[PDB]
RNA sequence: CGGACACGGACAGGAUUGACAGAUUGAUAGCUCUUUCUCGAUUCCGUGGGUGGUGGUGCAUGGCCGUUCUUAGUUGGUGGAG
């Protein structure tokens, strides 16, 4: 439970992402992105087959989560506030990590890759 | 758009920029249109809003200048006249 809860959220503050309706699946076209994350609630079953057709054949792995509404408070557009509303953004299916830039808590995402998923 | 900012919706399962071809036009303005890529949450729309103005009004004014006015005039205080 260490991989999905805490070691990746620190790699989501100010990195390079794929954010919105004209770029949810734009950053998959980049040969510059490391370990990404993917949501298991797509409306059509081939759009996730569309995006794993990039990564899983290649050197890139996805992490499953539930959906792109629990992912909304992670992507960067803050919707919840002291004087705010609960749901003013609906997040992406798949945001990628192109560069960590530092090594605070990144030893477990790379341990997530080649411990059992090899 | 060079209409800041504030309000909600449209913004991640397809908001907003740009652009070659061509019948497009005054025009190598992608203006529009057919076709179709790119840009990355910056925005666009709705509503209140500043804003800019060689737009009005010099009879609402400030500054300035012009003039009788380049001729020798103007004024209190303090007493006196009323
Ligand atoms: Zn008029």
């Amino acid at each position: 439970n260490t991989a999905l809860q805490e070691v990746l959220k620190t790699a989501l503050i100010h990195d390079g992402l794929a954010r919105g309706i004209r770029e949810a699946a734009k950053a998959l076209d980049k040969r510059q992105a490391h370990l990404c994350v993917q949501a298991s609630n797509c409306d059509e079953p081939m759009y996730v087959k569309l995006v794993e057709a990039l990564l899983a054949e290649h050197q890139i792995n996805l992490i499953k989560v539930d959906d792109n509404k629990k992912l909304g408070e992670w992507v960067g557009l803050c919707k919840i506030d002291r004087e705010g509303n609960p749901r003013k953004v609906v997040g992406c299916s798949c945001v990628v990590v192109k560069d960590y830039g530092k090594e605070s808590q990144a030893k477990d995402v790379i341990e997530e890759y080649f411990k059992c998923k090899k």
